[PDB]
């Protein structure tokens, strides 16, 4: 099992989930930590998740804003968890497009 | 079953729900979607729902913000829906009454 | 079985949660009654409850901003509950402190 790490905000200053798409596979972890310009949180609506299941979305949904630097926050994509892309935004930079996409490996 | 598709904005530019009230049976589906003057959200408070379940009210909830014209989301009232009045509004447009109402019958 | 009842903004005007610390025994509610300068909310962060559970946090979460005098959410800390601490803060006055803590014994 692996953790990818995702930095929320770049090291320059770009308003970016870095990486943006990670491929993940079953029992793998994404770890996402605050890195630059925060307010970020970090988002997925009900129809960007595999089989648009609304409490998926929710229970991955980190809505609270996370203001501290090196704050984190990790979901374990595990083997219940359908195949497919999981898309996911930052509401306050929504503008910007801070955007991400997770793909759990099918 | 029937689909009951809410408008959110009317077309005129009013920040109401239209249908603000509507009526449903076990099956039924509300569809909202997005209409006039985006951004809105649907929320249903805790206590705004039959028997005050707070985890029914926010698995009701889409308390993220719907900007694009003709983004819609969906609730199947199904029949371990408890009947009674559940009642909901837009987070952006509380202050001009932006409510709305399902009654699940019995 | 006991309800701790906790004021969301104090009656001189200070943004806090007052009581801000409760020590709570399985079954005990608490209650937080809106009192002065709202809105507030009341959020737990997933890292705050005892083991980190993100459905526990998001399920205690009242995120939905409350404006009306004296409107209230409760909470029964119930056997299944985990002990230890539960770390609370009010996100439109997370600026200012105002955060509470519910200790739930072992
Ligand atoms: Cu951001
Ligand atoms: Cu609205
Ligand atoms: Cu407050
Ligand atoms: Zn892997
Ligand atoms: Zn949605
Ligand atoms: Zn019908
Ligand atoms: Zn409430
Ligand atoms: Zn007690
Ligand atoms: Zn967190």
């Amino acid at each position: 099992m692996e953790t990818f790490t995702v930095k929320m905000g770049a090291d320059s200053g770009l308003l970016q989930f870095e990486p943006a798409n990670v491929t993940v596979h079953p029992g793998d972890t994404v770890k996402w930590v605050n890195n630059k310009l925060p307010p970020h949180n970090i988002l997925f609506d009900d129809k960007q998740v595999p089989g648009a299941s609304k409490e998926l979305a929710d229970k991955l949904s980190h809505s609270q804003l996370m203001f501290s630097p090196g704050e984190s926050y990790e979901i374990t994509f595990s083997s219940d968890f359908p195949a497919g892309t999981y898309t996911y935004y930052c509401a306050p930079h929504r503008g910007a497009g801070m955007v991400g996409k997770i793909t759990v490996e099918g």
